[PDB]
Parts: C-alpha cells; sequence; structure tokens
C-alpha cells in the first residue's frame, strides 16, 4: 500500500502529478446529460475534472467518484489548500484520480 | 469536452447562461407530492429551480439531480458567490442545468 | 408550476403557511422505532415536525423527507432564518410540506 | 405523535431523560467489526453510545441510527448545546434514543 | 459493550492506541481502481489509512468505512484536535479502526 499521493499515483499508468499548494479558484458542477462534469480550476489556470462513474470504472469506484466529488465542493467552500492533484493525462480536461491537501 | 460552465450550456438544447456574480436571496425546498423540488432567487428577481426527478431519466441523473439541490443549500447558507447557472429555457421558474462558483 | 412557497402552498387542501422570520429555536431528532422523526421550535411557541416515513411513502418521498431533515439540522446549527413554512395543518404538531430560507 | 422530546421518551420502557443543557466534551466512532458504533461524553464524566445495528432495531430505524452518529459528530464540531438525551438505561454506556438541542 | 476508545481497542487483536492531541496535518484520497482509500498525516510524521474495502471486512463494516473518511475529511477541515486512533497495526500505513476527538 502506497504511504502518500506520489507513491499512489505512480502505481498507475496515464497518471502524473501535479502541485498547486493552492485553494481552488472555482468550481462547476452539471446535472446534464451523461457526463455530468465536475470541473475545478486553480488560480494558475489549471483546470481538471472528475469523470462519471462509466464504462471504465470497476464497482468500488463508484462510491470514491461520488466523494470526490463532495470533497471538492466542500475544499472550494472552505478555501482548503489543495497540495497535490493526482491526475489521468489522457483525458482533456485532465481527470482527477487522487488528491491531498494540506496546510 | 467543455472546460467551462458557457462551452458546456452551448452544448445543451434550448439552455441559456445567466451571469450572476451573486450570492443566493432565498432557497425553498418541499417535499409535498411530485413537488419534489427546490426554487432559489436572487436579490435581481431572477428564480430558478432543480426540476423533479419524474420517473424516467435514469439511476446517475437522479444521484445528479440530489446533489445540485445539495449544492445550492450549502451556497445559500455559506453565502457563496454564484458565477452563472446555465438554464433551460422551456420551464418556469427556468431549471438549471448547471452551476459555476468563483468570486 | 409555483414559482415560491406561497404558490406551492396554495396547491393544496390542508396546509396553510406560518410565517415566521426567525432562526429555529430548538432541533430534536429521534432514533426510538416508529417514532424515527425530527421536531423544530421557534422562540414564538410554534412547534413543527418532519413526519415519520412509513409504508405508506415510495421512495421519492422518503428520499425528500430524509433531505427535509439534513435542512432543518444544518439551518438550525447555521442559525439561518426561516421564512416561512408550508404545514400540513391536520397533524399535531403540524408536518412540514416545505420551507423557505431568506434574510 | 409527542411535541417533544420528554414526551416522546415517556412512550419507551427502559428510558429516561438526562438534562446537559452543554457541549458534547467528546466524540468517538468505531469501524472495527461488530463495534461499528459512536460514543459521545460530557465535561461531568457521563457516557453515552448510539449502538450497533442489531436484532433489537427495527428496519425503520436503521437509516435514523445513521443519521443520529452524523447529527451528534457536527453538534460536536460546532460546539453545539445540547439540551436533553432521551436514552435506553438497559444497556451501558446508556444507549441514545433521541437528542434535542437549544441554547 | 466498551466504554472509551482504548477498552475498544483492547477488544481486537494486531492494535494499539496512538495518541495525539493534534488537528490532522494532511489529509488523501484516492478514486483510482483497488486504491479507494483515505490517508491521513500528523505533525509528528505519523501516517495512517482508512483501508480499501476487502475481503477482511465484514458487511456491517462498510458503511462504518464510509462514515470514516467523511469523519477524516471534516475533522481536517476543521482543524479538530484528534485525541486518539484505534489502529491496526497489522498494515503499512497503520489502519484505523476508531478515532476519539476531543479539546
Ligand atoms: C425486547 O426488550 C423489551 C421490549 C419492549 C417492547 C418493544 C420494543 O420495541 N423495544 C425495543 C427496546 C430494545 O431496542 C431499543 C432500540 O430500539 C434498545 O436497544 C433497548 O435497549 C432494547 O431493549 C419492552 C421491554 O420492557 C418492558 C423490553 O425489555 C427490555
Ligand atoms: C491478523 O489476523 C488475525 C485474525 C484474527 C481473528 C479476527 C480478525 O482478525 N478480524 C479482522 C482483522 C483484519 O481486518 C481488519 C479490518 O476489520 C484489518 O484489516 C486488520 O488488519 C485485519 O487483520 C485473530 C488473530 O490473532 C489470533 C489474527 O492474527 C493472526
Amino acid at each position: 500500500t502506497p504511504q502518500n499521493i506520489t507513491d499512489l499515483c505512480a502505481e498507475y499508468h496515464n497518471t502524473q502529478i501535479y502541485t498547486l499548494n493552492d485553494k481552488i479558484f472555482s468550481y462547476t458542477e452539471s446535472l446534464a446529460g451523461k457526463r455530468e462534469m465536475a470541473i475545478i480550476t486553480f488560480k494558475n489556470g489549471a483546470i481538471f475534472q472528475v469523470e462519471v462513474p462509466g464504462s471504465q470504472h470497476i464497482d468500488s469506484q463508484k462510491k470514491a467518484i461520488e466523494r470526490m466529488k463532495d470533497t471538492l465542493r466542500i475544499a472550494y467552500l472552505t478555501e482548503a489548500k489543495v497540495e497535490k492533484l493526482c491526475v489521468w493525462n489522457n483525458k482533456t480536461p485532465h481527470a482527477i484520480a487522487a488528491i491531498s491537501m494540506a496546510n
């Protein structure tokens, strides 16, 4: 088992780490159609999404995806500093696999 | 894949962007039969709803409608500024498809 | 399609608007069998309930009842002002059908 | 239907009211198997539990047991004053049946 | 039934109590497949996880695992002081069984 987000991320293909050390600038949520988009941005211009549970996700996934959307909403509202994101780089915007919060 | 609410909104039919840049003025919630719904207003007089699911949309669409009502409630309670709403034009009050929050 | 709580409340036969324009004074919650309910009061002495979900309710009605209890708890704890309640008056305490929150 | 926690308490055998008028001093929860429970204390030393779900509980109580643990956690974190607890006294720690919050 | 977290911890093999008396320093969560977990750290360096759900868990723990992750996220965001953790010491990071918050 990995002990931090950087190690976790490296277990996967098509992932990298972004280091933000900043609060979320904007939060966007859609209920429309299949994609039900959740989009976060940072003041540096970085943009990320959370993808809906879909054909590419195994069943344990479903709850973790909902949780991650919950986390991003509360993080945004509380102005909590995001340390790092682990993202899939083969989607645009890059899709969030994990988040760390510190400071 | 869109990267912001304006581009997301343009993919949908008979929608439009309202730019509020304001916190929500009032929040209304009903549990009464077949009117299980939520209405928000803004100080400029604008009124919007989260539509009742019906029995016709699918399970993930259900979850997203619940999440949107959760978002509106917490936005209202925290006085979070709503940047834009993407809404369908064919209902009165207009039904919300998406929301962005930013300062 | 109603646009505010007063017009929603008017759709029904046994309902009435109460105008509080005040924070909730007390919040009570029970897990005891057949009394899985919430009760709120205001400083003017008014008492209202969220009804026990029985076998008469369908899922979406049970979901909206759970949402209403969630709303009332966080309204209590944030000292949010309650504008109006739509209640069924054929129950003691009167049972909540809808809530509106505004300053 | 009862209009307050005292009257609700009295509908059940093996219960009593404790009047705290104080915030929760500590909050404990467990995911360990067969000990999926919460425990709260007050500054005067008094200990109370939310029981592990079991054969004593009817199905309607399962959502309410979860809701109670959610209420105790957020009451704790917000330092909300607990007015009264209705507890079963045939268990140690005494088992929460209902809570009221007021100033 | 145990009266406090220390006594609860003593009922299980491969556990120990850590007394932190400190806020959470960092919070990490993942949605990545087979790593649907959370990781927290303290300023003293200690690392803990909420395990991926697995064949070690019984059905009654599934809700409590989700709850614990909720707990840890909101504790972190509110800077709540963690008093003690009860953890399984046969895993790295050590796996959370129970948490107490006080002071
Ligand atoms: C089965 O035991 C009794 C049932 C009843 C009647 C019905 C019932 O529904 N009781 C629930 C009580 C039990 O569940 C509660 C949670 O819901 C809680 O855990 C209580 O500690 C437990 O006794 C009355 C009794 O004394 C006169 C009983 O003796 C202990
Ligand atoms: C380690 O295996 C033992 C199991 C048992 C019996 C029950 C048991 O361990 N239950 C759950 C422990 C496991 O699940 C936990 C989550 O619930 C958690 O993941 C733990 O790390 C894991 O060991 C007894 C032992 O000592 C005599 C054991 O040590 C060899």
